């Protein structure tokens, strides 16, 4: 196909034609995509941010490409350090909140790794661990474990959507809500497609299986790992793995994940926390509990809005065009029998032992006045435990993706900052971040993610995608809350396209040196600048600071 | 001081004089000491390898260094890359088995970071955590604690001896026995010297803390870190801290360390297996257990010599000097009141859980027969128990030295291999490393230790220092052991410094992807190659394979 | 032509059919390939490897080329150089078991130089010698000689099959049967097209012929040579003639060949060998013998299957898949009246000379139990000693191509390590053949070929080329069996395709200083890389190793 929207920096359509020609001939007309919707998430779009934030002709791709398998992958990467065409490599695309499926810069080739690259490799039982392909969501496995009675032996650890992929999910440092939660931790054993074309397998992947008659002649893609490869993380010598995470350093195809033995028992929980203040001492409370093992999972401290955007829009609570005020957030908390803070949490293994830990828990809660226990079946059918039930052992749901509907034409952005899991600490970032919120004409909507030590605060500011006054004010509240953020001492874990260069540049420390460090490695690894360019404002030498930076 | 015996590749004595001279400048005549004695552990030498194996000229310093601070080290590393000099720092030099604190190339300056860089700079209760510099042994760390009265509160993880850096210790990626055993793991906040002289700090280290009248005009070494440094490791973008352990990419001056709270109850035990084989159905019963939680830290499997072995020398059990029979071997055992393999573990927490999983552990290991169970109290006052019972609560020992002597002028060599958590691949890899053993003359000597889905596999090679013939038998044996496991899809952790080139060459699946991607980014970050050439394998471009490579 | 299946690394179609165009106008469209059948050995494939045991895709030209004459030549290497287009020059293509015409590099031009080069440029009777066009293959010249009635003065010395190209079998360092066999070392003046594409001759065919008004106005290539030219092979300074042989150093046009005088008289000979033991006392006769010249050939060492499979295939032995026993080799022996082991030789010269050789093998053989002689006459009509009765007179016979049809689908891959002349150096390098041929499914066949101080142990790996599962186990054993041989200390002379990385990786001495030294003269010759990369193992700069090599 001939002519695309937008085409790359310094490409002509003559090399485009070429190029898009010689990738058709590898690939198939079927598998390569001219952009010459918004979609949904069952069906995500591949060309363009569908929560758009930022204006027109910013991450819009030139075309989708569909690699068949890993050698389309190396050929494709030839042919763009041949003609100096960057590439956007996805696995499946849903990073709604962070961008979608779009390019960090405008006229790159958006790689759908995952639309053939789909398989699960391999399941082990005894190792308790898989080997994904991009392609394979968390329903996808989850399915797959079903098909092959594997459910009572090994249980996933899933995000909130069970339509993610687990392998991109991993490689961005995503989170879930098992004692698995901490997903790029999870992980052993990574191959790699270079930006030089090479093929590299990560730690004990380095080790060659041994050969054997069986495996004699396959290409390297298909070749069977050794015995440690996804058991033992490190292999020897410098642990490399970490850059392939966050980072424009390579393209992941394939990814080794420990999973989770049934653990012989398990109960969902929830406890609702009466008061805004409340937050503070809970908080408190949860700290010691979170080191101890008391809480073993990823627990979640859920504001009221979260789990009421949930069950309905905002037109069916009050019809307001302002933020809801205190006052109506305690009634909507009475309406559905949940506090202003909503804890979840779950207890696994023998029934003695949660039994002990559960006492602990209730006793060091009752401390909080007005505090009431829930489990799953104490609560209506259409509850958030109930769906959270199901995610807290390893089952993928799509319940959450309603919060996102609660302004007529939502379109949502993630702000996440990290704080200590200290009551004064907490209190402190969301008063930062509900005061600006205010000041933007939006209704705070949020969760804190309990880490061991830091609680990844996900603050969900949703907005009408087709009102031009709302979407500056929401750039604004972005940018402003980042500064404020940064100023008493907290960063960012993960955020969108548009403000990737901003939240770099507050991890500034002694003149930018981590930064600085970042370019040196991507220039000597990726000399003509080809893969995914400006992914967590780290740029290639070709790409002029001045001209892209946001 | 004017005439080393060894100089650095390629450089002048008048060079290596002026370059001294500017040192002595800098540190002082009492920091800088010029070689023109195997000491102890008490007193580690700095200057080559004690338990020597490989032949004279080889890992031997022209002169050792002690920088007094951080700006000391940059100065260094600015005159190192003036004078094409190279360094190999280390903290405090007690890698025994592993080289000690000997170069990898003759010449070189060693870089003794811990003789004045000392200090514990934080030891934080609410985010449990410590934050240390090169020089703080296990040992001082302890001290700290009890002086402070924080043991009521926090507890280390130690490696067998209580002499090692914390710091060097966790980016070896070495090993302890609490559940907080995986040290690398437990880091959260580094501060590197770059090979360009640069200070950089990773992670939420790299945010910087917020401006402050009392903090205003400090060097960046003496700056605070932000809140978030050292409890959430990630950072931003590229995860980049693994380039910093088992490589020569800068020179590690800080680390933050996560601690363990008081867990409220600990029982340590030893379970003892009556035959050779019962490793097997040992490991087996030790997979499902590991993986659930009964087994919470790193359990060890040793061998009835280790235990022998502290307890006294080889010319107290036997007069021969070719290997124990198996014959003989049992009749230690019985000596001992041990098995021919003894499990070593522990339960942490609250009686109640400690009893559950104390009955899960018995009823699993009664399968085996003629097992039985000690708790310390049950066992002699000189029993391994006792002294285990300290370090797998984290406290400091140095009995487990004591088996270094078991010969004459016992060296001692670690040759250490991961295996798979399964009896059918520790008996294979036990069977093929006692057979070439026995074929070189000595005892089979190891532990395993549990890891949760793999086990480090410490055989300890130990011989006559002084014997020519045994020293020329244990390279021998080294180097076909290194060959056999990887014929059987076994690689090693970590090694001493003549065998790392063969160690990182087993590492060559797809031709060697692995290593060519660690060069690329070590001649990218170290383009005069100073820091440290040919840790791992590892060689930056001006330093020939063919001439160093052994 | 315009689609070809496989294009070279980093070439647009654009610029194939470019190149394509250019090189049919400089020969004609007849002269020219495009690939967008294994053929035989009558009509060579020239376009892949026909006796495949790689899958598809690997070793397949993108076009086959043949040049009308030396300028051609130079003008295809001058557009090669242009476009950066790898090229693989061949002679006749017949190295079948070696891989055939087959590029080492898949997309490659296949330089077919003997169908237009092939002339019998000079026989010279005083001097014994010949010149000779990449074209002529042994049958040619045989039929030179006899048309011109000059067998009666010069004989040839052929390898078994008689259409083989002269020139290429012996820049291979191919071996003959007379005492003219080491090819290689009966050579004397080449011609080459170098990388750069100029033309050079080498030792005394650097002294030009002086100027002489019938040879003025000649272009280069048709210039004739001095008089010592094909006389004396050293010229002066660096003798550089074998850097020309197994390499990729350039392409070789012409060259002079040793012939022997008719030596007035001969006879050739065989002796059996009873037992599968006795060629440990036969070899350790053949010693002394063949360093005094009562052996003064290269007489050979069949195994009986060699013999049999001459004769018919396995099916006409016995109808068992699996390697026929120990028991079933002595029947077959016996039907044949043949040993396990059959010893073929000759005798040169004046009758009374060869009859007191003759009384010294005879002797020498008799201390080996149930030996046998005989000569052409006392054998059948269709034995092997009738037909190595013409080879070790340098008459072409092609009888030998019959055993590769020993399978169904017989394709064959020759494993080809060198052993001492001595029993238990043989017997140890066959025992460890045999015992992986067994484990493979496959019957050990093989040769010994004796050298004058090493033997070339030729093992016939036979296979069913449609037979995936023993393509694999073929697979397996080669590269087994290399590494099994290097262990022992012993190393290949020549071998496939697919093996040469593999057999060039055994060869490395002090940390492989011979292939880095080749690399150098490689990429100093041959800056754009465009003659036959990865010939030997040996790789241009432009081909990345983690890429290319097997
Ligand atoms: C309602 C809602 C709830 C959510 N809940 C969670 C949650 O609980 N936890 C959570 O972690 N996230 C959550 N998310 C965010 C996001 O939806 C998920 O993280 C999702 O899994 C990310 O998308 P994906 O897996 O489809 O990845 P992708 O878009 O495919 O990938 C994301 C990024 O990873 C990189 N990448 C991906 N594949 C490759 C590859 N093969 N090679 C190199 N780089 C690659 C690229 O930079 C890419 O843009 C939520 C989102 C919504 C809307
Ligand atoms: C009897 C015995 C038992 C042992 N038990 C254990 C055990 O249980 N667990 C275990 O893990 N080990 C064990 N070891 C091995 C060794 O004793 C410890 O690992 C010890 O802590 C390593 O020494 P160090 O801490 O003195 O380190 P150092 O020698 O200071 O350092 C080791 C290496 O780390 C790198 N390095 C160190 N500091 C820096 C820096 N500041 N910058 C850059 N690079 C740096 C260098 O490559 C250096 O050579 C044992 C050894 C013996 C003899
Ligand atoms: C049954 C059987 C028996 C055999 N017996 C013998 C034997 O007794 N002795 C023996 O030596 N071999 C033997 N061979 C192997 C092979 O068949 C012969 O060696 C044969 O002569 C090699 O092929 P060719 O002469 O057609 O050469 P080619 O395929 O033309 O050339 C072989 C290689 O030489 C190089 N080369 C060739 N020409 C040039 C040139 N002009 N410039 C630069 N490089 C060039 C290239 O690398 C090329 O691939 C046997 C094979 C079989 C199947
Ligand atoms: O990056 C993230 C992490 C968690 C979530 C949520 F909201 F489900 F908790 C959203 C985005
Ligand atoms: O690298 C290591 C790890 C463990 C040990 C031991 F033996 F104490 F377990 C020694 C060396
Ligand atoms: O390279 C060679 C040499 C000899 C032979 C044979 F078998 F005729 F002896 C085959 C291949």
């Amino acid at each position: 196909e001939f002519r695309p929207l937008t085409l790359p920096p310094k490409l002509s359509l003559s090399d485009f034609n070429e190029f898009i020609q010689d990738i058709i001939r590898i690939v198939g007309s079927e598998n390569v995509e001219v952009i010459s919707v918004d979609g949904s998430y069952m069906k995500p779009t591949h060309t363009h941010d569908p929560t758009h934030v930022m204006d027109q002709d910013y991450f819009l791709a030139s075309a989708i490409v569909a690699p068949r398998n890993v050698a389309d992958v190396q050929s494709i990467v030839g042919l763009a350090n041949k003609f100096s065409f960057p590439l956007w490599p996805i696995s499946i695309g849903r990073n709604s909140g962070y961008g979608g499926a779009a390019p960090r810069v405008s006229g790159s080739v958006v790689l759908d790794m995952g639309k053939n690259m789909n398989r699960v490799l391999e399941v082990n039982v005894e190792g308790a661990y898989c080997v994904v392909e991009p392609g394979v969501t968390y329903h996808d496995l989850h399915n797959y474990l079903e098909a092959n009675n594997l459910r009572d032996k090994l249980w996933l650890d899933v995000p909130d959507l069970g339509g993610g992929s687990v392998l991109g999910n991993a490689v961005e440092r995503g989170v879930g809500y098992t004692p698995y939660g901490d997903h790029w931790m999870m992980h052993s054993g990574m191959e790699v497609v270079l930006a030089n074309g090479e093929l590299l397998r990560t730690g004990m992947g380095a080790l060659p299986d041994p050969k054997r008659p069986e495996t004699m002649g396959l290409k390297p893609e298909d070749q069977p790992w050794s015995k440690i490869a996804h058991l033992f993380p490190y292999g020897f010598g410098p642990y490399i793995d970490g850059l392939f995470s966050q980072s424009n350093m390579g393209i992941v195809t394939k990814i080794g994940i420990w999973l989770m033995p049934n653990p012989g028992g398990y109960q969902s929980y929830l406890i609702t926390l009466p008061k805004d203040g409340d937050l503070k001492q809970a908080v408190d409370i949860i700290r010691p509990l979170r080191l101890g093992m008391a809480l073993q999972n990823v627990p979640t401290i859920r504001h009221i809005l979260l789990d009421a955007a949930v069950l309905g829009d905002k037109r069916s609570y009050s019809s307001r065009t302002e933020p809801l005020s205190d006052e109506e957030l305690d009634k909507i908390a009475k309406q559905l029998n949940l506090g202003r803070w909503n804890f979840y949490g779950a207890l696994y293994g023998p029934e003695p032992i949660r039994r002990v830990l559960w006492e602990t828990i209730k006793d060091a809660f009752s401390a909080i006045p007005g505090v009431k226990f829930y489990f799953p079946e104490d609560t209506p059918e259409n509850s958030v435990l109930r769906v959270r039930d199901k995610t807290m052992q390893g089952i993928p749901t799509y319940d959450e993706l309603k919060w996102i509907d609660w302004l007529p034409n939502g379109a949502h952005l993630f702000f996440s900052p990290i704080a200590k899991v200290s009551g004064e600490d907490a209190m402190m970032q969301y008063a930062v971040t509900k005061k600006r919120c205010q000041e933007a004409g939006l209704d705070f909507i949020g969760t804190f993610t309990v880490g061991m030590r830091e609680m990844h605060h996900i603050v969900c500011i949703v907005f009408n995608k087709k009102d031009l006054i709302q979407k500056r004010k929401v750039q604004w509240l972005m940018r402003t809350l980042i500064d404020d953020c940064a100023a008493n001492g907290w960063g960012e874990y993960r955020t969108h396209l548009a403000f990737m260069d901003q939240i770099m540049e507050t991890y500034n420390w002694n003149n930018s040196s981590f930064l600085r460090f970042n370019e040196v490695l991507k220039n000597a690894v990726d000399p003509n600048g080809i893969i995914a360019p400006g992914k967590s404002g780290v740029w290639p030498s070709q790409y002029s600071h001045v001209t892209w930076k946001l």
